[PDB]
């Protein structure tokens, strides 16, 4: 995730401009080979066609390229591009919001399991890495980088998020499918033993409890979702073929031909095609952003920090449920107990 | 399912043009013999207007020509194709969300639904394979794969999903109107009876379980709702009637005319039409995406794996509520019990 | 409502084809009227313009032809259609999921409210009879077939769905606006009887049958929402004038020429205009599908079938909470209890 | 609001000609007076250059009027004006659907809140009068109409909403925001209060009573944010500047000049500019019903019947909360008990 | 934010010409600096081509002006602009709607947490205060102005939101992440505490107190998220080089050129290019007021009023729990105890 949200504050006079500069999760930086390949097939092809073709062979290239250029507009790049990019923005933002998050399981974790001895901490610890353990292995599952992280159950043993004994309860379960739910039934077994044993002192906590739970479980299986029913390759093959088509006419209609054979349109040579650069600066980057976000979960520069997640994620819990359960500062009458640096329309 | 998200984790140099040679789930298999057609019919017409036609004919076809090539484009194609290309994309992720899954009523179930012995067993299993049962009803209903996997009652009783005596209770039922909420009856029924006897220890739990269960039966009833009101037929007729008056209005003023006639816009002749192929591929290919989406539950490549969604869910089901019950490892303190391979804008 | 869901579950060859040749809820049965009608006008414009006008008059019919051809196009039809159609379809399919059904009120009752007993059948029967009641009462207020079926209260007694005392009660409240809610307000007051009487034998149950039952109330309160708050009258009469305005200038500016007076774009004269008919097809069929989808209470082809969904609710509703309550089948293990016809990206 | 849903029930064969002689909430009505402007704007420059302007200041306005034409067309009215007119009619439907109603509040206590005694009726019309007292000054905050009904607090006493004792109260409170949250915490006390006495008999009920009692205070919230934040002024500002630019280049460029000068596409002089007028009218009629419902509780024709709503809300709340508590009809077996004027695809 | 809803109730004769005027919150002082410096350039270049420019270079200036005339229609700034506005609108509103306010959380706390002792003032003050604390911290974490306002942790002591004791317990948990969460912990032990004494009566009060507090904290953690994923700086990136390039492209091809060389389309020298800078107003103000609304916590007029709603909020929270609880007005008979200045459709 590249941010700049405190760069745009403030509509400032040079508002966007002093963010062209970047280049890290820039556009530059995904599409400078793609602009270079484009501009060196170009000047290939005025190369040869300035010092090689012969008067005929020049003669229906220029042909050729007039009628690349009338009808190269038959090719729907806006209409398939614009479909295919709302799809994969509306899905990119719906997969960031369905990462897990335990601030709400930790806050109940805190609020509901009760005990300052060591029991309790290792009711709420467990609890917590029961969560954070199910986030983990399901993005493993669908994060390039987590995975590369934890590339195998042994890391994720080492790492803290599941014990010895907890492998081996994982992997002697005989499943052929995704085991990212196994933790979310160890978090309901061991809530309810928690309120058999007076923990938790309420069954309307335990219910509130696992509500949570099931909340966090179903945005892991969101994540499952999105990464198992991708785009579909139809619109995905579609939009790659529209585009390189486009750019290939344009390739050849967009050449500069002989202003001297007097053709209309044609009458300033300037070498390189600015206009075509920049369209295709604009349709490829369209195109680029879209292979971008389309997994989200990479290792792109702009991609979600998932690492950095799974991190943060851990030690709030842990901080959450360990070290500030039941040590709240003494109730003290606040500044304003005896009281700067719209009321509507009609009023 | 056609799966490439991993293939798309980083927006690399080659990103989407690796995914144009799969050909499972490609616009090619689904778009091909009509692609076919239509360079047979315009080829067809070529040939009669090269090597049949007098020289009248030839001047009355090249008149038809150019008034059919100019005048084409009243056909709205691009708006009406939008409009019904993201109408159906809508409802194809809205029917895949609405695919119900026993994750939420498995964890509750294991944490709600208690006992070791062989009634407690016989408790949670009967819950999740109602829950299972009423998933198969409604998706035999809609999704002709799995109606082709149980073509009768008969062979859901033989898949484990309905006892005989289940299935004698719901024949001798005397209704007209699709069964698939039976089971969720039953689920209710037999939740009341183990709140009743005792397995289910508090309401709250029981208040959870119903509320899970009609989470689940409100998805089978969505299903069900999706695959009786389809997309209007009007639209359908319309889109399909516009592409169809389009490309044959195409197939006549996309024809090359002889240049020596100096028609304007008519000096070159290519003899195959690339950018009308291109145009029919990407106009015939968004309604062919669309007739694959239009019901994600039949047999196409990229449809829904509702066969292996079931297989799945139900041994996850079994699996959560029959050998993860009550199987926790001890409580075990975890590496950082003392204690790899940002904060705000203001900030 | 006509369903072609199953011939559409596989994208074959002849995929959308073979629906074009469907009559009920069909494009050619809501708009040959018109088609034919606009084709009058055409002709009879055609047959003056032929065989009446003067030479003069001909020149001058001729130069306004032109006019009327080049800047029909300022008309936004496609503007303001598009607009209008996406607000018309977004509140067609918000109005079907706002019809009340009873599964969720008929799963809760038949898991919440007890007894074998008669009176428990009475409980059962007349908490699913308010609730269908509350339905009818709403649909038969929006719904044109619905208040045909039912066109007096009398209606709804003889249906079973009010009985003669609750007639003598409905009618005897002092209130000058639609009663649907008062059968919401009965079921809340039975339910809270039951609860008392131990027929519910716990607060959450109450609680999640009230929950229901808002839930259900909140569906018809929103179909009578949808009911009062018509698409703006601005809208609509916008989009019909624009309609009507363009095909006028259409009228008159897709006349065909004589050739003889050398008119640029003015050669062929067909006689009958295909494009300009081709046009109003699609978009007089996008206006007169919005016309079917603007109320979708009526007794258009494609509407929503109310008087089915009525009989359906009720007669499931009561099989529900009257015949399987408390019918289970003894608990028998199952086919798979000693145990045909994806894991991630990163995996 | 102005309601026309009947007579689109069925889509007829003059479906929507027949709604266009409507004139309250009309778009003549609305656009009648700037039409009739812009016409006379039109004629004056007419008059002005057929019988005031020399031959070289006629030369001079026609080179004008023709650059005005072609150059008009850079201004992006359609692009803005779509952009706004979505944004306005998503806020417009959004804020429909925030104005509070007691359905589900007076279910609840109709359900909940108990006694056939005088004690019983105060505290199930005081919740009610307390709902209906958030909903009126949140209305009167937002609705000029209410405002004008309510033109001050002792209004709101009079009309039955707040007592002197409650005026008092209200008036006594130190705060400088709209106090329309205040009846909300005095509903919360009440409830509380209720529990407290026994007149709500559980925690349950009485958490259920709380929730609803958040959802109509959320929506008065909401309401007040519509009201409070509006569409950005920046947006409002770009939309009517487009619109009177645009309509003033097509005031010059729209002028008919006189054909003996031989000017391209100005052979035909109407006198009247039907087009423009046309084109005005659809893009104008658009912004004017944005304008409409930019502010949907003002006094506009097709506005919200917000005092309609608020003696139909209070009038059945007090009915639902007095009259018919403890009022059903005794338990009478229904027409069914011993039993007119779908399955799935697969099937 | 800068209000005008009052001023556009009713849809008047002049209803949005009236808002040209204002100048806060305005696309003028928005958008006058960059249309200053574009009318600086253009006029340079203007004057450059007339008094300083050879005829041979005048000439090749002309033949380079047409081009860039004819081309810099490549750029797709409508696209690319129409795609990111409509992103930065909806992140906008939601953004706006995820700001956390007290109003349900007071309201509970008001009807929960008992006491009129100062012991239940102390309660229920630090709750509203922890969760006010959260509101602050999160604001000051992604406002500029709140920042502003609160630069540092002492600041936030020296306001009342934060005591010494509980800055001492914030500043010695060892994190390295923003700490906003800590008063959501805090709220929910000192609930459970609350509880625990008997200050809260019930485990639903509880429940609720914990739903609505899980609530509060989702708003502050979407507020967190919105400012950490910014939308993607490509599409920034891309927009702005878009609307330069477009707008250099038109500083060259928007030129007059000298009439007497008679280029077409080129017969009157107006001087000033209107409609290029009215086409600069339109498309540079939608990219300002997408610079403005990006970020809508920094300091523009149009922004949130961050500082307003903190003080608000603070205010009314410690009203509503420590004033109003358990004040109502003794039960009084309303006004229409014994009893101003539609029913659907088919009836
Ligand atoms: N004929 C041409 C038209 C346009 C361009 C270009 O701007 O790239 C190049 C050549
Ligand atoms: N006149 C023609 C115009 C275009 C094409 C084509 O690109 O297919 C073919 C013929
Ligand atoms: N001049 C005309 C242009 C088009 C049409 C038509 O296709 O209907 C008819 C006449
Ligand atoms: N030159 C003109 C072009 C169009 C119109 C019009 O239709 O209003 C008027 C004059
Ligand atoms: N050739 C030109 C075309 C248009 C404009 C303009 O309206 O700004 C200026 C010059
Ligand atoms: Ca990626
Ligand atoms: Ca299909
Ligand atoms: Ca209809
Ligand atoms: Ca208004
Ligand atoms: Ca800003
Ligand atoms: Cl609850």
């Amino acid at each position: 995730t590249v941010t700049y949200t405190a760069r745009v504050a403030n509509a400032r006079f040079g508002g966007f401009s002093q963010l062209l500069l970047l280049w890290r999760g820039s556009i530059y930086k995904l599409l400078w080979r793609e602009l270079l390949c484009f501009l060196g097939f170009y000047m290939a092809l005025s190369a040869a066609y300035r010092f090689v073709l012969t008067e005929g062979q020049k003669r229906y290239f220029e042909k050729l390229v007039i009628y690349c250029d009338q009808y190269a507009s038959l090719i729907p790049v806006s209409f398939v591009l614009g479909f295919y990019v709302t799809l994969v923005v509306n899905r990119w933002w719906s997969q960031y919001l369905c990462m897990p998050l335990p601030d709400a399981l930790m806050c109940v974790v805190a609020g509901t399991v009760h005990g300052r001895d060591d029991r309790g901490r290792l009711y709420r610890r467990t609890l917590m890495r029961y969560a954070g353990l199910s986030a983990v292995l399901i993005l493993r599952s669908v994060s390039t980088a987590v995975f590369k992280r934890f590339p195998t159950i042994d890391h994720v043993v080492e790492a803290g998020f599941m014990t010895r004994e907890e492998r081996k309860k994982f992997e002697n379960l005989n499943s052929s499918y995704n085991k990212y739910w196994v933790p979310c039934v160890w978090f309901s077994n061991l809530a309810a033993q928690a309120r058999r044993e007076g923990r938790i002192r309420d069954n309307s906590a335990l219910k509130l409890l696992l509500e949570e739970l099931n909340v966090f479980r179903g945005k892991c299986g969101m994540l499952f979702h999105y990464d198992w029913i991708s785009v579909p390759l139809v619109y995905t093959q579609v939009v790659t073929i529209a585009l390189y088509s486009y750019f290939l006419a344009c390739l050849i209609g967009r050449q500069f031909l002989d202003p001297a054979q007097g053709y209309k349109d044609h009458d300033l040579d300037l070498c390189v095609p600015i206009f075509t650069l920049l369209q295709f600066f604009f349709y490829a980057g369209w195109l680029k952003v879209a292979e971008q976000l389309i997994n989200p979960f990479g290792e792109d520069d702009d991609d979600f920090e998932t690492n950095f997640l799974i991190d943060r994620n851990f030690q709030v819990s842990m901080l959450a449920v360990d070290e500030m359960y039941d040590d709240l500062a003494v109730l003290e009458k606040d500044l304003y107990w005896d009281a700067y640096t719209f009321q509507g329309s009609t009023f």
